[PDB]
């Protein structure tokens, strides 16, 4: 089946559990201690030093995103042809631009850094309220009439800005109704109010 | 046909246009000089306000790795299963990781933080031959026994690794080969000797 082996935190692996609890999939979550991290072993083994590690049978993979799109591409959340599957790809990148913007403020320089990052958001936000816009009016998803694996990332993307700035998303009314009729589907509603999701930190060193 | 917006560097298009000439794809060159960005129409309109900037017909692209991505899709370099599509993604999110610090290199602190750059690099290549190793003994290329658009995206990574620093490549024989053999392709061998790559700069401060 599937296996996550991650640290005891929502970040990297946030969307791709949003993904796999929305589309009914059972997963085993393997967590990873810093201490169990800082004895090397473990990191020495992984490809690029570093976690996310996902196991799909005997397929072991590395790297958040090529885990989202590998979910993607077998579950079928990629887009309806090739058109769509390159604007799902562009969206995706789009959003890991903005979340290593993000990360590097969490962990670079939170206190510092924070103003002059919330005072960028808007320009940051626009072009995924863009994007829905000229989506069947933003009523569906991000790319197309289907939901894909960049629905995911981008919504935990922007769940976690709300908690940065909150009110972020006041100004991009596609974006906050995407966000309220995302989080309510069924399967996914149930997940984000699990303690599962909710006992779980943002990030790693307790900022958010 | 194809339509690469660009400024006039190598930089995030040079692996794509590798793939284009060594796939024999014809594509039209629109250069945009410091003048007609700074002048902000152009940057406006970009979705991210960035380029580079592709069109295939009336499909509107953004993010090199969108468009490596679209192109391996579109002209099967892409793996020959899902298995392997998975293992060029996690091969190109390693390149685009190892990209995004030289970026910050070359156009954040290229004075003082060279010597550290390039302390840390073999760290940094070891897992492409550690990949290599496992793939045929790295006979063939990076994923499988077919062409991928993450070897474009990795032999120009290692090319412009070898620029920052020489030799870098003396302490990875299968990289070291690799990159003879794949730069030895007919129609990659003849772009690269090329004014049309040889004639412009890697970087766009100067640096490399």
């Amino acid at each position: 089946p599937y296996t996550v082996v991650y640290f005891p935190v929502r970040g990297r692996c946030a969307a791709l559990r949003m993904l796999l609890a929305d589309q009914g999939q059972s997963w085993k979550e393997e967590v990873v201690t810093v201490e169990t991290w800082q004895e090397g072993s473990l990191k020495a083994s992984c490809l690029f030093g570093q976690l996310p590690k996902f196991q799909d049978g005997d397929l072991t993979l590395y790297q958040s995103n090529t885990i989202l799109r590998h979910l993607g591409r077998t579950l079928g959340l990629y887009g309806k042809d090739q058109q769509e599957a390159a604007l799902v790809d562009m969206v995706n990148d789009g959003v890991e631009d903005l979340r290593c913007k993000y990360i590097s403020l969490i962990y670079t320089n939170y206190e510092a850094g924070k103003d002059d990052y919330v005072k960028a958001l808007p320009g940051q936000l626009k072009p995924f309220e863009t994007l829905l816009s000229q989506n069947q009016g933003g009523k569906t998803f991000i790319v197309g009439d289907q939901i894909s694996f960049a629905d995911y990332n981008l919504l935990d993307l922007l769940l976690i800005h709300e908690v940065l700035a909150p009110g972020c998303l006041d100004a991009f009314p596609l974006l906050s109704a995407y966000v309220g009729r995302l989080s309510a589907r069924p399967k996914l509603k149930a997940f984000l109010a699990s303690p599962e999701y909710v006992n779980l930190p943002i990030n790693g060193n307790g900022k958010q």
